[PDB]
C-alpha cells in the first residue's frame, strides 16, 4: 500500500449511498505475478475498502512457478484484517476457468473480478455495490486507471471514455456520446451505458453470473477478454456499465479468432459478416463446440443483435444499416478501392479489384460514409488527397453523397467528385469537379 490523489470527479465526493449494499467477494487470478505488485492490489483492496462491505479475497493461483507465491504467500496471507484465501490451479487452465474456480469458491452476495496487478482508489466500492442494490441485473464496471509498468506512476482515466468494438472484433476504447450526456443532461456523476466492456475489471450480482451463464468455456484458455460477456449481458435483459465514481488502477492468431468465431457465430446473427469479409481464411479456424451456448441464447430469449446495436450502440463502428458492404469499383478502370492494410490518417489506395473481399471492403454506411472499419475517407481541400481518419458519428468532411443511376460519389463539403486516379499520384483515387466520365462512375456492389 502506497497513497494516491483523490481522481473521482468533484461531484462523486459527497454522494450518499443507502444502507446495506451487499457484501463482495473479491476475486483474483494471478500468474507468475511479482510479489510487491500482488500484494499491492491485495492491500489496496483492504485499504481502500469499507470493512464491512468486503466478504473476503480469493486469490487464484493459475499454476505459477516461483517459489515467493507458494508458501510465503499463504503464510503471509492469513495474517490480516480480511479473510483471504489462495485456491490453486492444478495445471494452467486460463482466466476464464480460473474465475469461474474462484468464483464457485466465493460467498459474497456481488463478486468483485480483479487481475493481480492493480490499485484501488478512494470511493471505488461503495458505487460499484450501490448499483447493483439499485438493480442486481447491473454489470458494472469502475474507470481504468494507467498504472506505468515501468515508473509505476499513476494517471486517471476519464469517464468520458466508454466501451466499443471494431469489425476485427477487438475490444476498442471510444468517447462517450452526445446521446449518453443529454441522457444524463450533463450530470458525468451518473453511470454510463458501455456497449461493451474492456473484462479486464467487473462486479456482478451473483446469482445475476451464473442465471445468464457465466461465462463460455468453450473458449480456448490462452484467449483472454472478450466481447462476448458484453454481447451476452445486454442482448439478455441486463445493463452494463461504468460508474463514473469508482476508479481503479491498472498496469500496463488462431487463439484469438477461434474465440472470435464462437461468439460471433453465437451472438451477432448476420453482423458476423464484417468480421469474416475482412478475414478471409478465419473460415479454416476450428471454433469447436457452441450448442450449449446457443441452447443458452434461446432459453434466455436474448434479442438481436440488430436490437443491441440500434438501442445499445447506435454510435457502432458496425453499421446497423447499409447501403452496401463489399467492393466499390470504377466503372471505367475495373479497379477498387482498398485500404492496403494502411492505418488511421493515410492515403486509400486504388488497385485492380481482385474480388477476394478483405482490404477492397468498404461500407456506404446509412450515415452516408465511405467507411473499412473503423476508418472513413476523408477530404479537407478541394483536388486534396482523400484520407482514411478515425470515423467521427459527425459527417461534413466524412460525407459523400452516393447516386445510384447516375453511379457518382460526391463528396458533399469540397463540391467534387471522385474518379481513376492522376499521374505521379497512380496509386489513389482522386477528387475533382464533377465531369461526368465513366471514370466518376462506381459500382457499389454487394457480396
Ligand atoms: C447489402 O445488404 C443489405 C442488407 O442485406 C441491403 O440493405 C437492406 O435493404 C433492405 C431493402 O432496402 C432493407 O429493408 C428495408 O428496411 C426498412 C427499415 O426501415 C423496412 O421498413 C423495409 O420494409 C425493408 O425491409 C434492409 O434494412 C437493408 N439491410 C440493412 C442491414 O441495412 C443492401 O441493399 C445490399 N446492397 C445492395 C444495395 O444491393
Ligand atoms: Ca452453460
Ligand atoms: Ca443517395
Ligand atoms: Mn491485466
Amino acid at each position: 500500500n502506497r497513497s494516491l490523489p483523490d481522481v473521482r470527479l468533484e461531484g462523486c465526493k459527497t454522494k450518499v449511498y443507502p444502507d446495506n449494499l451487499p457484501t463482495t467477494s473479491v476475486v483474483i487470478v494471478f500468474h507468475n505475478e511479482a510479489w510487491s505488485t500482488l500484494l499491492r492490489t491485495v492491500h489496496s483492496v483492504i485499504n481502500r475498502s469499507p470493512r464491512h462491505m468486503i466478504e473476503e479475497i480469493v486469490l487464484v493461483d493459475d499454476a505459477s512457478e516461483r517459489d515467493f507465491l507458494k508458501r510465503p504467500l499463504e503464510s503471509y496471507v492469513k495474517k490480516l484484517k480480511v479473510p483471504v484465501h489462495v485456491i490453486r490451479m492444478e495445471q494452467r487452465s486460463g482466466l476464464i476457468r480460473a474465475r469461474l474456480k474462484g468464483a464457485a469458491v466465493s460467498r459474497g452476495q456481488v463478486i468483485t473480478f480483479l487481475d493481480a496487478h492493480c490499485e484501488c482508489t478512494a470511493g471505488w466500492l461503495e458505487p460499484l455495490l450501490a448499483r447493483i442494490k439499485h438493480d442486481r441485473r447491473t454489470v458494472v464496471c469502475p474507470i481504468i486507471d494507467v498504472i506505468s509498468d515501468d515508473t509505476f506512476e499513476y494517471m486517471a482515466g476519464s469517464d468520458m471514455t466508454y466501451g466499443g468494438f471494431n469489425w476485427k472484433l477487438n475490444f476498442r476504447w471510444y468517447p462517450v456520446p452526445q446521446r449518453e450526456m443529454d441522457r444524463r443532461k450533463g450530470d458525468r456523476t451518473l453511470p454510463v451505458r458501455t456497449p461493451t466492456m474492456a473484462g479486464g475489471l467487473f462486479s456482478i450480482d451473483r446469482d445475476y453470473f451464473q442465471e445468464i451463464g457465466t461465462y463460455d468455456a468453450g473458449m480456448d484458455i490462452w484467449g483472454g477478454e472478450n466481447l462476448e460477456i458484453s454481447f451476452r449481458i445486454w442482448q439478455c435483459g441486463g445493463t452494463l456499465e461504468i460508474v463514473t465514481c469508482s476508479h481503479v488502477g491498472h498496469v500496463f492468431g488462431q487463439i484469438i479468432n477461434k474465440n472470435n468465431r464462437r461468439l460471433a457465430e453465437v451472438w451477432m446473427d448476420e453482423f458476423k459478416n464484417f468480421f469474416y469479409i475482412i478475414s478471409p481464411g478465419v473460415t479454416k479456424v476450428d471454433y469447436g463446440d457452441i450448442s450449449s451456448r446457443l441452447g443458452l441464447r434461446r432459453k434466455l430469449q436474448c434479442k438481436p443483435f440488430s436490437w443491441y446495436l440500434e438501442n445499445i450502440y447506435p454510435d457502432s463502428q458496425i453499421p446497423r444499416h447499409y447501403f452496401s458492404l463489399g467492393e466499390i469499383r470504377n466503372v471505367e478502370t475495373n479497379q477498387c478501392l482498398d485500404n492496403m492494410a494502411r492505418k488511421e490518417n493515410e492515403k486509400v489506395g486504388i488497385f485492380n479489384c481482385h474480388g477476394m473481399g478483405g482490404n477492397q471492403v468498404f461500407s456506404y454506411t446509412a450515415n452516408k460514409e465511405i467507411r473499412t472499419d473503423d476508418l472513413c475517407l476523408d477530404v479537407s481541400k478541394l483536388n486534396g488527397p482523400v484520407t482514411m481518419l478515425k470515423c467521427h458519428h459527425l459527417k461534413g468532411n466524412q460525407l459523400w453523397e452516393y447516386d445510384p443511376v447516375k453511379l457518382t460519389l460526391q463528396h458533399v463539403n469540397s463540391n467534387q467528385c471522385l474518379d481513376k486516379a492522376t499521374e505521379e499520384d497512380s496509386q489513389v483515387p482522386s477528387i475533382r469537379d464533377c465531369t461526368g466520365s465513366r471514370s466518376q462512375q462506381w459500382l457499389l456492389r454487394n457480396v
